[PDB]
């Protein structure tokens, strides 16, 4: 349910490092940090955007 095209198919290299093992879990800062590093996604970005069938 949201037309952009920038799920998995980027996710691998602020999530996966970031959102992995560094604060993504915490409810501290999220959109605060987006840019930053892990950032508020919690999601992980698996097809939810790119494709809402994925």
């Amino acid at each position: 349910a949201q037309p952009k095209c920038n799920p998995n198919l980027h996710y691998w290299t602020t999530q996966d490092e970031g959102a992995a093992i560094g604060l993504a879990w915490i409810p501290y800062f999220g959109p605060a940090a987006e840019g930053i590093y892990i950032e508020g996604l919690m999601h992980n970005q698996d097809g939810l955007i790119c494709g809402l069938r994925q």
